[PDB]
């Protein structure tokens, strides 16, 4: 009876030296992400809308053009909603599908439904078009390194549909995509042919990005079972800062501070966390001031903060994967 599902508990990062950190900082482009990955998503894209389809096509096309061996799957399903039965489509992009373990980065790609108000449309810039674009830019910036994966551990990206409630949040009206996919993964043997382990046992850590893009975010260290990885984010931020590789950044105003948050925040990680998956929840507290407002738009995004977080996240992923 293999103990491979316990490997995540002992897994250590292979830390990047200064020259490597400079390389990663120089290898990501916030302007290229802005134009090529973010702007196409700054559209109305609630579940079932034409924008949802356009966003899904955009995400798939951007991953498909990369050199690394990404396997794309669209997870389409039905769920009851306040408006009756509807269809949803999660997007899953995986390197090395049969590898037993994967580090998983995720966000939601739907935008919350609002009827147009005074010619304004809700595009959820921080919620979560930026997180989507950050995952796409990470796949692009790290493409050559990721191509080398073509330690039975690889990378998976999940873009969840239906994170938002169609009305105001309620237990049944929210997290459509993640509740569905967590249950599906929990009931899927992994690796292929396994007798008693599932795709959830294979999830080393779920890094969920949400509500990113506003100025001065502060991310709490939510869970004891992922605290050591939160500490790695702190260390990476600190070293990138000291090497002069972050923009308009101070340690007093750092993003990963020493502070927990005992409360519960409902988000896409919940169906995974309640099935035992370790989660690093990259959601700020407090939420952006523009949260669930028509002002959650492009103009209110903080470019340098997103650039800095892209560098931090890319170093984190390379260190985790030993790349
Ligand atoms: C308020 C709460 O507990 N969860 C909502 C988090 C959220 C809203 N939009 C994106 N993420
Ligand atoms: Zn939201």
């Amino acid at each position: 009876a293999s103990a491979w599902p316990e490997e995540k508990n002992y897994h250590q990062p292979a830390i990047l030296n200064s020259s490597a950190l400079r390389q990663i900082a120089e290898g990501t482009s916030i302007s290229e992400m802005w134009q090529n990955d973010l702007q196409p998503l700054l559209i109305e894209r609630y579940p079932g809308s034409p924008g949802s389809y356009a966003a899904r096509q955009h995400i798939m096309q951007r991953i498909q053009r990369l050199q690394a061996d990404w396997v794309l799957e669209i997870d389409t399903f039905l769920s009851q909603t306040p408006y009756g039965y509807r269809s949803f489509s999660n997007i899953i992009s995986t390197l090395n599908p049969t590898a037993k373990r994967h580090l998983v980065l995720a966000c939601h790609y739907d935008s919350k439904y609002f009827s147009h108000w005074n010619n304004r449309v809700f595009v959820g810039a921080t919620d979560s078009a930026v997180p989507c674009a950050m995952m796409l830019e990470l796949a692009r910036a790290l493409d050559k390194k990721l191509l080398s994966l073509k330690p039975d551990l690889s990378l998976q990206l999940i873009f969840f549909d239906g994170e938002e409630a169609f009305l105001h949040w309620s237990p049944q009206d929210s997290l459509y995509g993640s509740r569905h996919l967590a249950a599906k993964m929990a009931s899927t043997p992994h690796p292929p042919g396994a007798r008693g382990t599932s795709q959830l046992h294979g999830m080393d850590l779920l890094v969920l990005l949400d509500l990113i893009g506003a100025p001065n975010p502060t991310f709490p260290n939510f869970f004891p079972n992922s605290a050591r990885w939160f500490e790695r984010l702190q260390a990476i931020e600190h070293e990138l800062h000291e090497l002069g590789l972050l923009k308009d950044h101070s340690l007093e105003g750092r993003y990963f501070q020493n502070y927990s948050y005992g409360g519960v925040i409902q988000d896409d990680h919940i169906p995974f966390l309640r099935r035992g998956v370790p989660v690093l929840h990259l959601i700020p507290s407090p939420f952006p001031e523009v949260w669930h407002t028509m002002d959650d738009n492009e103009e209110n995004l903080d470019e340098s903060t997103i650039d800095n977080l892209n560098k931090i996240l890319q170093v984190f992923v390379l260190e985790y994967l030993h790349l």
